[PDB]
């Protein structure tokens, strides 16, 4: 299908406000692994 596109947005923004501490360990794994993108 098509749709508008956010719905994975939705989930990510339900974590969010889940519990407190979890972002941190997120960072760890984004951190330990920087690397940018391009398209194709």
């Amino acid at each position: 299908g098509s749709h508008m596109g956010r719905r994975f947005l939705v989930t990510v923004r339900i974590q969010r406000a889940g519990r407190p501490l979890q972002e941190r360990v997120f960072l760890v794994k984004f951190v330990r692994s920087r690397r940018p993108r391009t398209a194709s």
